[PDB]
């Protein structure tokens, strides 16, 4: 069976139905929002029903006496006709056919598409410790009824409208080719001697929840012991609209055992798996969604096209392995430190259905530590 | 001379008599409920008479008292004996102590007082296109008698019994919050320059009838012409016990007569004032009393205590200024969405300050004309 | 008659600069090279080596009391020649060089030091109490210093042996610019769908330091409204580009008119404005050529990007406007302001198409600076 | 015992006995100068015994004398009471008997503590100080047109006002610097922290040195120093910056990698062979003398009437390969303040034991 999300308006003069909360960008292409929309007749005799997707940038949270300050930049805004029909979305999809089979003669479809200059889904709410405030690039379908006056008059009422938050997930795309190891070496001279310090992945691009083998190698010449090797996942946040916050978070460690005495070497291979589950504090690292939702991942690693300036991706997301070695004095220590980048992304995608529908409202995480909640959704009484 | 209000029991056993029909809340403080209860001697022989001071939430009903009221909430009861006298039978205020003179040997004084945990006078009636149903804090003073059968079963008789509906007014604190300020600002897609707005207010509480000067910065850097700047005075409400009911309507607004062109910047200040008598419809909006009573006012801000879970207030009320920017060509071209800011702000009664000859009216609030 | 030089001499007296001046005209088309010569007291150079560097650097930061330290500096430019022992490090003479190789004597040696066509010109602030944002500004450091075989291998080039001249780039206009479009904008102010039009318009472009810019504004009042006052200012505008993204917007002069402008009536009125430092005691929070507490300080010059050069490397962007502020009669206890803007550029004129008299390289401090946070005290002291 | 330091007049007419050689100046309050005059009361008759305390500042060899401040108690004939201040004056009377009485002099809260410097051969500057003199001196009158101040009848004792920390200290002292070279598209950062804002004369300054080394040139050397700046803010602008104590980490930093590293410092002036071109608080002779704590200006003091303004600060400085010559003829350095001082202070009739005052030469 495929599990079709619907949400209804406040009126119920407007249900919208979607194949998927989460659309698919492997880089190459996007996959298009196609759904549909029931009207209830009787209620939007007269009317005209538009389905927009908006990709915004935005700024700012509400602090209690302290001033309001908000930042939206929309960095996409497409728009069709769905109610009456005129074919505004151009040839069917076979979902929108079935659709309008299982749902009957009130069902209009839409098609959506994705330009190639967009990010994909990247939000963050700040730590107690981290400056900068809420941000993040939020996609919004968004069905709604207009009257034949409405438009002129700045008044589409809120009632008549239906919102959905779909996510832009970042996937590996289909074809790439056979995959570079990716690895570094330093010399670390100390009095003229050199600490040696390897570091190796198996590969250049992991997938969200795949195990990452990082080979450390120290070969030490030195007359200093290494007395401590901690190896770290890295998640690298740039903001680039409105304001330049910058944060870097460890979303996976391995604090290992060994020592490497004088004049020896030692390789070691740590497995590490950079996921959200891996803290409580959900807050001051990019996700994908809301600290309170469950399906919420990390955000993979922004993909930047050639002749896109990287200002328009909004938030920038980068990871690396971070390797902090702790050399011995005496009577205290020196700390050495380099990073691997790597990239961090979903896997490839694959290449009349049975329906079964469901509310487009994501599931709650039963534990999502300290949040703030924000703004409720102020489609509500407004008559 | 000073108005006290009364009301006789059905059996005129049990007259009740109160100073005001509304009690200030100041934030600090709750003022009690003094008043005094006259009986009939005759009629409450082997009696006892007592005033209790309730207040409840009810939703689905217009009074707590209501045959099968969806759901009703005590937040507070107390109660104390005025008859046969308790103790010294002495007044603890000057306006029992007068009243007792002026009335005679069979009034007793009550004093009930309010906690610091409670919600002021909120209720709603619904209008046609609003869903959820009528719900309310109702503040109870009610004076009854009991009395003895030989079947061991004490009997609270409703011709016995007189019950006044007080409100409990919010009026403002000796403290208030910075002055509200709002920024926001909207880079349109395909445009390279900011629609800029900033908003102020001349403070953060306002005073039910006081202008509210709201002070407009627009900076349009963009090609495009604000057409429209509306100022509206937003009321919310949460009804946060039984249902979940959310209410936002405009009880003031406000059009510029200015456009702000591409490329150019207006600063103007436009002056509200959110009052019930504004709005032709009372309905689907928080006051602090009924429709159709003359002395109903917009419901003022719900003031939640430190360490209060905001559940026991039933209905929270809050104020904001929304400013609504109309852009040339944008509707339904580059958004579906409001350009629109908004800014908190507290609305409530002013600040309280720091023998007598009596006329007697019938406690009922007069009907609206 | 004569010819002013400008000298400084080291600490212990070994190395000596001469100068021909203390500014060098960048005039967009070509920047004035640095050409002077280095005195050395032979005995106290005996195998010595001494050089001569130009060096540009963006600096940002200020020493505060019980505030974190916090310094950024880029060197935007380096340049060395070798002075002593003679190479012709600085290729063939300049007429300047031979005379003054013959009025000085023997221990004379030329150097000439190029700057090239991708830098900005002196731009420095202090802020101002009201201001955020730290000191900044863009440096230009003629350094002669002599090195021993083994000091430049050490990082001991000692400070004595060195004399530093901090020179200023002034910006000066192109010698042959096509002719010159006025600088106009008007606007249309609709009051009750009734147009209040406004149009500002200066005599040219591009405006000389000290020159005054004849400022027209045309008032046409078709509303109900009653235009109560009219200010016109010119306002330096003043963007920080690297390391932190401050912004500052300036008064530099200013001419408020009280006279009114009626419903339906208009009102055309010509103001001459003169943008000076001198304009106010505050030498803070503006974009300036120089210390505040120097008395040749000017207000910098309009930033000139070319075409191809990144407006970052600029480090501090510096651009003029004439603000024109109107007070609109209201329905009231207060009315509106509307405010309008038209940029020009503000620089020094074209450039034109011995007996030797020497000077302590030292610009003169000014009477009256008002309030400046003394910079750290030269690094000139017993070592 | 209490080591109690003595000075007698050349005409054996007046000692001065002193607690202490050194007053404690703790910022909220100064020390006072509590001693007693012991007087042979025959060589006194007719006399009258005064002790003065003098702050001043000097330049020169005298170029220049400038008064910083001015007290003077009378000691003899005894003033009303004539009774003990403190317990130390009331057991010394008990101890020297019926010809010794107490003086008390204050000190108030606007003057610097003991600084002086006797320039180095490669210094210009010359000798310039704040001395503080304890006088007792004797007048007398054969005439009626003068009284006269005989030096045979006086005795001085140059005494050290020291600076001790108060109850509270600043922040903790932390530095960020970064470079971007010509050409490099990538900055040095370097990042500079102390464990605290005043350190003891004597006591391990753990400078924690952070360098991100995002270039593609290796930081070759990390040297921190301790550096003092000293200005003379009377009569002449003398600026002397010295290095007092320095540390050469053994680490170098490579391209694309970063250290951070812990070097302890202790700047002491039995570091320096040389004890000239730096601010002590005493004579170079002198074994007790010390490295001049940090100034305390005052709110509302201006410095000038300090004298000297002494200041500390940690220099760190980064050696980059291919840098000088190359790329910059300037030095890769950041400075931290921080406050050099005294540790803080502490809040049956006592046994004495009576010293000559001149302090021990090294």
């Amino acid at each position: 069976n495929h599990v079709i999300f619907k949400k209804i308006s406040r009126d119920k003069s407007v249900t919208i139905y979607l194949g998927k909360r989460d659309y698919i960008d492997h880089v190459e292409r996007v996959e298009p929002v196609d759904g549909v929309v029931l009207v209830d007749p009787e209620l939007v005799k007269g009317k005209r029903v538009y389905v927009s997707l908006t990709c915004a940038f935005r700024y700012g949270q509400e602090d209690i006496d302290v001033m309001g300050l908000s930042f939206r930049r929309d960095l996409y805004f497409s728009q069709v006709q769905v109610f009456p029909p005129v074919g505004a979305s151009g040839a069917t999809t076979r979902l929108q056919e079935s659709l309008i089979k299982k749902l009957g003669a009130n069902t209009y479809p839409f098609l959506l598409t994705f330009p190639d200059y967009l990010p994909c889904s990247v939000m963050l709410q700040p730590a107690p410790q981290d400056v900068g405030k809420s941000c993040g690039v939020d996609f919004e379908i968004k069905a709604f009824a207009t009257h034949s006056t409405d438009v002129e008059e700045d008044k589409i009422p809120k009632k008549s409208s239906v919102r959905l938050l779909i996510r832009k997930v970042q996937h590996a795309p289909r074809d790439m080719g056979p995959q570079p190891r990716a690895e570094a070496s330093w010399q670390f001279f100390m009095s003229d001697k050199p600490l040696r310090l390897a570091v190796s992945l198996s590969k250049e691009i992991y997938y969200h929840g795949e195990p990452i083998p990082v080979t450390v190698a120290v070969t030490n010449s030195t007359e200093k012991t290494v007395k401590k090797i901690k190896v770290l996942v890295e998640q690298v946040t740039n903001v680039v609209l409105y304001s330049s916050d910058y944060y870097i978070k460890t979303v996976a460690a391995e604090e290992a055992q060994e020592k490497v005495p004088p004049n020896s070497s030692l390789t070691k291979t740590l497995t590490l798996v950079p996921l959200l589950a891996n803290n409580r504090e959900r807050r001051g690292i990019a996700l994908d969604g809301k600290i309170k939702h469950e399906d919420t991942n990390l955000a993979s690693s922004t993909i930047i096209k050639e002749g896109i300036d990287k200002t328009v991706m909004g938030i920038l997301v980068s990871y690396q392995i971070k390797v902090k070695l702790t050399v011995s004095g005496e009577l205290t220590s020196s700390e050495v430190a380099t990073e691997v980048p790597f990239r961090l992304m979903h896997p490839q995608p694959e290449d009349d259905e049975n329906f079964v529908f469901e509310e487009f409202a994501r599931q709650n995480l039963k534990d999502a530590g300290e949040y703030k909640e924000e703004k409720t959704d102020q489609e509500a009484a407004m008559d």
